[PDB]
């Protein structure tokens, strides 16, 4: 799962569908669970998925979630501003 007490333990693919504060410790855990190549690939689809609202049942829902988290991660790496991550709003 996503937490083990007060500690964020989630992987990129699990966390992208969840809610957590993206701070440096969460970032470290996410970035070490996915390749830089795959992260860029998902991040490149953010413009497509930016205003996604399709339900969690939809088949493109991981893809939307992956885009959103990857963009959040690209942002943190540039600004280092801790921020709440929430999945594409359905």
């Amino acid at each position: 799962m996503l937490f083990e007490g007060d500690k964020f333990v989630g992987s990129f693919e699990n966390a992208a569908a969840g809610t957590f504060v993206l701070d440096m410790y969460a970032y470290e855990r996410l970035a070490n669970s996915i390749s830089t190549e795959k992260l860029r690939q998902y991040a490149s689809t953010y413009n497509k998925y930016k205003y996604y609202s399709g339900s969690a049942s939809e088949a493109d829902y991981r893809l939307a979630c992956f885009a959103h988290l990857a963009k959040a991660m690209m942002d943190y790496a540039s600004n280092h501003n801790d921020t709440l991550y929430t999945p594409p709003t359905v």
